[PDB]
């Protein structure tokens, strides 16, 4: 597999992306963003693996940066794999209610910091944890960064097909999609957990491929 990967998007926003086989299934990639503000750095999702979250952290602390906080975007094990890693680095770790409720049915390790607003603002201004609905997953939020109007859309982004419906609530997803395209329409790059960066459309098209998938559903 590849090693974790980290790419400048621009200024202060940087993409990691991390690699795990899943055995039976295959191979899956995920995307998340490393966020700074002054000399704070925030990640947002963490990878799969203690290992991944360790480099990712060492790679922004040897440019002088604290690791300011974590964000989890859903309770999935490519958001939260490194939240365990980070609470024993006393680096604050933040979730959803819901998405630790999922975390501590699954026995998985919480998020020490937990928060039930439908948005959820850190560094202030600059960070808005939102949630739409469900979607990808019940507990699915994205990331806005106001000042680049990028949004990290995270696995509920799915422009290009809905992927594993295991944990998805397909008669939502439709409603959660169109809420997130009238609110987050202005973005210049949507960031998704499992595709490429995209304009705006991946809004457009993640409604699409949600009324798509209930209606095959049905
Ligand atoms: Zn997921
Ligand atoms: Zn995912």
């Amino acid at each position: 597999l590849p090693n974790l990967r980290v790419e400048k998007l621009e200024e202060g926003v940087y993409v990691h992306t991390s690699y795990e086989e899943v055995k039976g299934w295959g191979v899956v990639t995920k995307h998340g963003l490393v966020v700074l503000i002054g000399a704070d750095a925030y990640l947002i999702d963490t990878p799969f693996t203690a290992k991944d979250t360790e480099k990712l952290v060492n790679w922004f602390v040897e440019r002088g940066y604290k690791i300011k906080g974590t964000v989890s975007s859903h309770f999935h094990s490519d958001s939260t794999g490194g939240i365990e890693w980070l609470n024993s680095q006393s680096i604050p770790t933040y979730a959803s209610e819901l998405t630790n409720e999922l975390l501590k049915k699954d026995g998985k390790v919480q998020a020490k910091n937990s928060f039930d607003g439908v948005s959820y603002w850190l560094a202030k201004d600059k960070i808005e944890v939102f949630y739409p609905g469900p979607g990808h997953t019940q507990d699915n939020v994205v990331v806005w960064l106001p000042e680049k109007e990028i949004l990290f859309g995270g696995c509920f982004v799915k422009p290009h097909g809905l992927g594993n419906l295991g944990d998805a609530n397909l008669e939502a997803w439709p409603e959660s999609a169109k809420i997130l395209m009238e609110k987050y329409g202005k973005a210049k790059l949507v960031v998704s957990g499992h595709s490429e960066t995209g304009d705006a459309t991946h809004l457009k098209r993640t409604w699409e491929q949600a009324v798509k998938g209930l209606k095959e559903s049905k």
